[PDB]
């Protein structure tokens, strides 16, 4: 058994409340605040569509992906991904697929800097799409679950999935269940052909153990699995710690 599946069972057994506590407990988020309001207001301009632009921005600013020329965002639901490439100088063309409908986010129109290389479309399941010429091959698709079993089932199709569109480009994929040894298994052979390395972003919640893999970096997966294991136990163990609260990106206004 897994230090992963250990941690996933605590999980289910957490009740609502305890859950709450736990989800944030020494996180890092954005203030969602002032997006929020100007969203509501049906502004189009500098606000971020949801979280997603301020998370992949962790990435991108450490160089972990480095987005550029024709960008493909898989599972692009309100944009968020989309819109922060847009604005990117190496970037050329952004285009984003999102199956939509009922459980799904709908893209949101905007007009943040370099909406016009934006193309975002919705009522598209990737797990049909064929694969198409891209520079930069982003994915933030799977659907947690209580079981372990069916969260490595929908890994495993998205690694199966995101290969084809991989042909020596940049790229942010992410792996919602690293720890289940499957899945550790496909890692490993896709890093031996690809290269790369998984990370757990800083501002992914204690709720999930997802984990990017990520073009740019090298490392042992196995070992970044369990440091990530290892945190996810030790978070159950103390109060709630605030979570660190940053500012929300800007994604400015108009063409490029
Ligand atoms: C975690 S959200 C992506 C958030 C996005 N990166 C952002 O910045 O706003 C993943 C999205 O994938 C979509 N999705 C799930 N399964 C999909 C599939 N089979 N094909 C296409 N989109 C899918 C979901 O509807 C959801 O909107
Ligand atoms: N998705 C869920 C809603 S309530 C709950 N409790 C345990 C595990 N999963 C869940
Ligand atoms: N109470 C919970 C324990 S695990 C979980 N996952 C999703 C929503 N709620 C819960
Ligand atoms: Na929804």
């Amino acid at each position: 058994e897994t230090l992963g599946e250990k941690w996933k069972k605590k999980l289910n057994q957490l009740s609502r409340k305890e859950f709450d506590l736990y989800k944030k407990s020494g996180i890092t988020e954005v203030d969602r605040t002032e997006a929020k309001e100007g969203l509501k207001r049906g502004e189009t301009t500098h606000h971020a569509v949801s979280r997603g632009s301020a998370k992949l921005q962790w990435f991108v600013e450490r160089n972990m992906v480095i987005p550029e020329g024709r960008v493909i965002d898989l599972g692009c639901g309100r944009g968020g991904w989309s819109y922060y490439c847009a604005g990117l100088k190496k970037v050329t063309e952004v285009r984003g697929y999102t199956k939509g409908g009922p459980g799904h986010e709908e893209p949101v129109p905007m007009s943040t800097y370099g909406w016009n290389i934006v193309k975002l479309m919705s009522g598209k399941d990737v797990f049909y799409l064929p694969p198409e010429k891209c520079d930069t091959l982003l994915c933030d698709i799977g659907e947690s679950s209580p079981s372990p079993t069916v969260e490595e089932s929908r890994t495993i199709r998205v690694l199966k999935m995101v290969e084809p569109w991989l042909k020596n480009n940049q790229f942010c994929i992410k792996v919602l269940n690293p720890y289940m040894p499957t899945v550790i298994e496909h890692l490993e052979r896709l890093q031996r052909k690809h290269g790369g390395m998984l990370v757990r972003n800083p501002l992914s919640r204690n709720s999930t153990h997802e984990m990017y893999w990520i073009s740019n970096g090298t490392g042992n997966i196995v070992s970044s699995v369990n440091m990530v294991s290892r945190l996810l136990l030790n978070r159950f163990t103390m109060t709630h710690r605030r979570p660190t609260i940053e500012k929300d990106v800007d994604l400015g206004a108009g063409t490029r």
